[PDB]
């Protein structure tokens, strides 16, 4: 069984698809028709910086930037006929999952992200950022010093934390003292941490009114590691919680595992989920790599 799996970050680079635009007509048409339902909310161009002419640290434009290609790849298998049995995403890309498992509007995705983005950029900036950590949660939660909490959990040893800068720091030096590898990555914000709740009452108000129909595809979501089946349960709030609570990747696929879900596929620019799901079973596949935006 086929499960669409849907990343965040890591995924980008300078000149998304410029050749995949260029060479790919139904790619092309369909993130035009993205960039114009983006259009009431944008105030760039999304053809320009897709293909390299913009500035790649702006969080709300890459974001709508991913979630547009994101799109695009999805029209592509679409176009050579992919069913995906189930859809399941990473937290930014989730809303991508709902995007395009019936479970949403592609206008309110749309919406959605952009809203998600633009507040981000807004409130996030310049506190905290992601420590990649190849080690156990129960190993992670041994060393977890204060004002640092686990941003995701991905596998048996798969772990990604989150918090200030300073106690990151001082984690990743104990981390560096115990010779242990553990990276940085270069993102200005700790995202689903207590920062997060601190803006709530505008996300609240930003996702309101948005038509939540029962999904087409049937989702497992992260945020409750269980099947959705109703129309409406999947709202604003739940989109704070996903950027608010942690995710449960690895027990997500553990669950799609015996579930008869084996066929993977990492929808993205870059392969980042490939590793942390492949360790635990094999069998995922990649759709581009950086620089290799090539047909």
């Amino acid at each position: 069984k086929v499960v669409w799996v849907f990343p965040g970050q890591g995924t980008q680079w300078a000149g998304m698809g410029r050749e995949l635009l260029a060479e790919s007509p139904v790619f092309a048409e369909r993130i035009a028709e993205c960039a114009a339902a983006l259009a009431p909310w944008i105030d760039w161009s999304l053809v320009d910086v897709l293909r390299g002419e913009g500035d790649l640290g702006r969080v709300d434009v890459l974001q709508p930037a991913c979630f547009a290609v994101m799109v695009g790849l999805a029209a592509v298998w679409e176009s050579v006929g992919v069913r995906p049995d189930a859809v399941v995403g990473h937290s930014q890309g989730e809303i991508a999952a709902a995007c395009v498992s019936g479970a949403l509007s592609l206008e309110d995705a749309a919406k959605v992200v952009a809203l998600r983005s633009q507040a981000i950029a807004a409130e996030l900036s310049g506190r905290g950022g992601m420590a990649s950590v190849a080690l156990g949660e129960d190993d992670v939660v041994s060393r977890l010093v204060d004002g640092v909490e686990v941003a995701a959990v991905n596998g048996p040893s798969s772990v990604v934390i989150a918090g200030d800068a300073h106690a990151l720091d001082a984690t990743l030096e104990i981390l560096s003292g115990e010779g242990i590898r553990v990276r940085r990555v270069a993102v200005d914000y700790a995202s689903h941490t207590r920062h997060v709740e601190d803006i709530r009452d505008t996300l609240a108000e930003t996702l309101a009114g948005i038509s939540a129909q029962a999904p087409a595809v049937p989702f497992y979501s992260t945020v409750t590691s269980e099947w959705v089946r109703d129309a409406g349960v999947l709202d604003g709030g739940y989109w704070y919680r996903n950027l608010r609570n942690q995710v449960r990747f690895g027990a997500a696929a553990t669950a799609l595992l015996e579930q008869g879900h084996t066929v993977f596929v990492e929808v993205s620019a870059h392969p980042v989920t490939v590793q942390p799901l492949s360790e635990l079973t094999g069998d995922a596949i990649g759709t581009l790599r950086r620089e290799d935006g090539g047909l």
